[PDB]
């Protein structure tokens, strides 16, 4: 009876927002420490970054750490890779993490 | 900038929850009106009923009204829509709603 899980008409890339401490500064394309579950540690990908999210700035958690002084991937892989995941219907976090070991090695 | 649109691997099953309303029964495969944040009522399509949330049973966004009794979609599309998702990694989301009118 309590929780139902469903499932939403959401956004083209559902990526997920986390704030920036004053004095951090990212460019898309960079990797970083964020927090996830109330207490764990993992690894993403910034997709973007604007000046808006839908909840408030002092309800996201905040990045950890940058990984990437500049983009680990290419001006034009990282392009594609943005343009596949769009226009095929994949998950933006599923491409991006899955070309990495792909394109670098 | 303030905010940060990170990717993450995130599991299968990305969905959102919301407190199913008393005397009010519905199933997996079936649209519910639910609130979308600070505003008002949107469609959506319940893939799970379980008894457990990742946060507490008094600050869960709330349900509205069952359209369905019945799934719209077959114990049969059902299986085979969530498959299709799953191997060929597309959200769940997507999957259902695109494939919602194609049905109809």
């Amino acid at each position: 009876m309590p929780v139902a899980h469903v499932a939403l008409p959401v956004p083209l890339p559902r990526t997920f927002d986390y704030l920036l401490p004053e004095g951090m500064t990212v460019k898309a394309g960079c990797r970083v420490r964020v927090p996830f579950g109330k207490q764990q540690e993992r690894i993403g990908i910034v997709v973007s970054v604007s000046d808006a999210s839908e909840l408030p700035l002092n309800e996201l958690k905040a990045v950890v750490e940058v990984l990437d002084s500049e983009p680990v991937f290419t001006h034009s892989v990282w392009r594609l890779l943005l343009w596949a995941a769009d226009y095929y219907h994949h998950p933006i976090g599923d491409v991006l993490f899955h070309a990495l070991p792909i394109l670098l090695r």
